């Protein structure tokens, strides 16, 4: 501990906190979704509600340290309001997102941060179908509320939305989940937004 | 970053806020709503909720940066907490409002902040009717809550609420949306209030 | 801003805040109420909810300046976690109240605080009879919940609930409304304790 | 406000927190009830929820002063916080404990404490039998969730729950209700340990 | 008081905050279950609610001290916002945890500490067949969120819940409650991770 304490030291209390990316200075965003349950769904609301981890990862120049400097501490967990995080929001939320899990980040040795919220999420989608045999289809985007494409590049490793722990006995069986970077383009503004559109295909049973 | 930085801590540390302005120095806001969904209506309250987005421009002096001196940065994001924001809020709600996106402001170096919060909002409605053609209309007013007229001018960039992201598969469609500025006077009250009325035309289906 | 940024340091950073009345140095509060809405009733579990303005004024001689010596502003707008403010309360709510408002109060320089939040209360009443001609008549007090009336004195401008800006549409339309000013005494205790009881008296329709 | 604001500092700035009683070093605490309402009772999941005051007492000699040095104030209002309070709690609730009243409490001279937090709490009751003649009797105990009676001992000065403020037209009249001080010895432990057993009987209408 | 306000000022202010374990340096935390109520099952939602205390044990050498040399003080309370804690929790709840109890440890002066909070789970449970004498068996994980096996070691003392505070009239009697450490080596990763499976088979009456 007695290393690790300087080393939050150095990183945290000797330096301001990162601004966040700039054009001229852009960051990756790495996301990806492992989808525990649907919970809800509402007919009379078109509100459906999920329960999933929302993996977050990035690369900071200032959060890196060389370990032989700090007794070859490779990682270490901290709060994170310690740090910035990126402002990853689900574009179509009808209820504020409800914290499942510590806010809690781990940062490695090469400036990476991983931060993985549990979350539980109301969105807008009509499950109008969803007791039939084919299934109904949902879709909510997330995004950077603020940062164009220009600031936060947003990625994914898959596009296979993780299932491997989906709740068993859910009310609502996954027929397939996707996670898809795209990019929105307007005549409004000459600079491109990037988002990942979770789609989800379900039934009941 | 090394740029930003300094002009976070020359603009934020080395000043007092902004104290907000006076009659003798008022501040025009503008105030604009991009709609996205009406979620839900209770007939045995009359309360109606709505998903939107409330945009919110408004420009002020200490703001303002030569961006030559900082690296041409010609804006930046920041949290809300670090700056003035005014106190627009629904005249006529039921519940607390509940902000649905990260509270992040976007500051230009002409001294222009944008700020942009989505919110779901239960406020006072009678949708008895809205199950027909011709359907039922609500009104709500938004102002600032303790600025008269002589501090707060509220305007509006048309009178046509943004209808370009409502919910397509929402139980609700809409009629008509328009956001129209008024003018109040009061027996009691020598100054102006001013308020936008926001005024939704929906039906179910 | 110049002036305001000063007088706001002046009040504020160079003063501890105020500790309250004392027995020897008591305050008065003037309190008023603008019922907005009968929201909803629940005849099994006797409970009603309001929404409600509920003006607060009282004046403290450590908020007082002179105008002229800060280029002549006569008042100004700051957040209610800045002042003292007093510890009015519902004696029989059953839920914490919800604060619809921005948490801001009016400061002018003769001392006087204006402080007008926007609840929505949740309190015992006995609904039965609601839907007759004739309605039903529900209290509740409000005063502070530590002060006696050595300490703090309540008082009305008027016997009259502001009723102008009632929901015309409201589920429950208002019979009568009244405000009015209450001294009890308790055996075991010299002090007075004072309130202001909220009588209303609505139906149905 | 001069002597007070001087008392104050003296008081909290000057010395530390007080840390709590110990065996050495052992604090008696006063415990009352006073019973407002039984807002619900809930047959499919055996809970019940009232809303009651509980009077707080205690005595620290480090929150004593002589009246004289402090222009005769023989007690004041401070916010909860300023001071150590018991970690008093419902050792069989099933919702986190909602607060109906600010969280102030009345220093007196002598070192006494009194805070008296207004809550509503839900607790395990089986409400079976309440429409009956004889109604049901429900129980919750009271007690510090981390200090033994060697640490805190816990007191009543009446077995009578105060029942002077019930409201007249709950939907459950109160038959009985009694507040006990039980010393518990547990299998587990040498300690002893207290709490106040808080006991309703109660019926519909 | 006066030895234990030094002891805390030496252990709190004196020094950093503990800043969490590394592999270089693991903690082993030690749990264990009281289960106290089955409240509620959504047989709709495939949500079932518990309340329960969650025992957590850990030692640090930072919080040792000679009880000769603060009066003979073997152990003390203190807030848990004082002290580092796990960041244990539910891998499958679909609400945030509500906390029922005081967040306060005991810490001894062999650098033990003892936090046992109180709390309402939600967690993910398919009830069908409750209404059978066979009953129904449910299962939650709970370990840290963000540390591995080689950061902090899961433990309990047994793999019997403690069953002796259960509900004796909740609507939901328990069959059996196990807690039973598990190591797991999920997706991406080359590190364990620990976890203790709460198992309850129960049924109705
Ligand atoms: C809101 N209160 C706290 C105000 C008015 C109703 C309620 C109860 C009352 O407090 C009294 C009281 C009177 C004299 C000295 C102390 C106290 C506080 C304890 C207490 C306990 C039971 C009933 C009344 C009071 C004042």
């Amino acid at each position: 501990q007695a290393n690790l304490m300087r080393l939050k030291s150095d990183l945290f209390n000797r330096s301001p906190m990162y601004p966040g990316p700039t054009k001229d200075d852009p960051l990756t965003v790495t996301l990806g979704f492992t989808l525990q349950d649907i919970v809800k769904v509402d007919s009379s609301t078109n509100e459906v509600d999920l329960v999933y981890y929302e993996q977050q990862r990035w690369k900071l120049n200032s959060l890196m340290w060389d370990p032989n400097e700090y007794g070859n501490i490779t990682d270490f967990r901290t709060s994170a309001a310690d740090i910035w995080t990126p402002d990853i929001t689900a574009y179509s939320s009808t209820r504020p997102v409800q914290v499942l899990s510590p806010q809690i980040a781990v940062v490695t040795h090469d400036g990476s941060v991983m931060f993985i919220p549990a979350q539980r999420l109301s969105f807008m989608c009509d499950p109008t179908g969803v007791d039939s045999e084919e299934g109904v289809t949902c879709a909510v985007k997330f995004g950077s509320w603020v940062y164009s494409g220009f600031e936060i590049d947003l990625k994914t490793d898959t596009d296979q939305v993780d299932l491997s722990s989906y709740y068993a006995s859910s009310k609502y069986e996954i027929l397939s989940a996707t996670q898809t970077r795209q990019v929105q383009h307007y005549s409004c503004c000459p600079e491109p937004y990037i988002d990942v559109n979770l789609v989800v295909k379900f039934r009941e049973r």
